[PDB]
């Protein structure tokens, strides 16, 4: 169908649930024989959320190069995003060496550090400038710049140092502030105007590494970003606008890490943001 009409059909007869069970029961099964290894279990915030082993991103070490992270490689619409879990006591080294290593310009993050009571991921970035951070299992250091807070977003400029090389990277830190702690937004505009501020940055361009989007288990929020973010560069791109497919492009990035999009109401809202973004 097109997207708009096919949207009122789905709300008029109230079947977000199947459409939904539908693309759980069509997604891939790849292995994931790494995440799994004992000696990995504290390098997983949730059992049933897993890199595949075909796609997932690999530390420059010889000891342990495991961390949850896959890259969702776009072909047609050329783009790729890393996406990772929160990262935990254990594994803030880890996450800022494949930041190093991948070259990436632009960190993506979607969650508040404690949301519903309990820890959703570890403070892993400097709070204050005169109290840097250093990561001696990575030998890494990590210094915040300046920071922007606005009503729905913080925008932070950090300095990461390979203390190794003494070589320095700017790195920008999105923080989309305001998703709630239950359900989706109601609208989806200040998410829209975020998408469009982290592309203004150059960190979703060619010119740079992947991105790196994370969430709690980095497939809820973290897949609906993405998903936005390549359905609109494909109704760029086509001579008919109306031939993108969410469920199909949805499928696609689901052969790179398993259950992106959580619930059938982050599904609405995905379809929800694609059709006012595209106006
Ligand atoms: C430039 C690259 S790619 C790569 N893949 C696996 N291991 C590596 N190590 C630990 C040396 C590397 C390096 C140094
Ligand atoms: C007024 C300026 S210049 C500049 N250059 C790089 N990053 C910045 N951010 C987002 C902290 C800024 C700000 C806020
Ligand atoms: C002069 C420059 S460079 C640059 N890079 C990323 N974002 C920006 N804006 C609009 C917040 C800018 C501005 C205003
Ligand atoms: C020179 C740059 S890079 C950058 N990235 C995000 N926000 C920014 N602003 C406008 C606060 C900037 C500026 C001013
Ligand atoms: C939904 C929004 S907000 C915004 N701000 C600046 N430029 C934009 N375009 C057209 C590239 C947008 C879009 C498409």
């Amino acid at each position: 169908m097109e997207m708009e009409k096919e949207f009122e059909q789905i709300d008029k007869s109230g079947s977000w649930a199947a459409i939904y069970q539908d693309i759980r029961h069509e997604a891939s099964d790849f292995p994931s024989r790494v995440a799994k290894l004992p000696k990995n279990k504290n390098r997983n915030r949730y059992r049933d959320v897993s890199p595949f082993d075909h796609s997932r991103i690999k530390l420059h070490q010889e000891d342990n190069d495991y961390i949850n992270a896959s890259l969702i490689k776009m072909e047609e619409a050329q783009r790729s995003y890393i996406l990772t879990q929160g990262p935990l006591p254990n594994t803030v080294g880890h996450f800022w060496e494949m930041v190093w290593e991948q070259k990436s310009r632009g960190v993506v993050m979607l969650n508040r550090v404690m949301e519903k009571g309990s820890l959703k991921c570890a403070q892993y970035w400097p709070q204050k400038e005169e109290k840097e951070m250093i990561f001696e299992d990575t030998n890494l250091k990590l210094t915040l710049i300046s920071e922007d807070i606005k009503s729905y977003y913080t925008v932070r400029q950090l300095e990461l140092e390979n203390l190794t090389t003494q070589e320095t990277r700017e790195i920008l830190h999105f923080h989309y502030t305001t998703w709630p702690d239950f359900g989706v937004p109601e609208s989806p505009a200040s998410f829209l105007n975020f998408l469009f501020k982290v592309r203004e940055s150059g960190s979703l361009s060619p010119e740079h590494g992947p991105v790196v989007v994370h969430c709690s288990a980095g497939i809820g929020r973290s897949g609906t970003f993405c998903l936005a973010d390549t359905c609109l560069l494909l109704m760029d791109k086509r001579k008919d606008p109306s031939s993108v497919d969410i469920k199909k492009v949805l499928l696609e990035m689901r052969k790179f890490r398993m259950g992106l999009i959580q619930t059938a109401d982050q599904l609405r809202f995905s379809y929800l943001a694609v059709i006012e973004g595209a106006k």
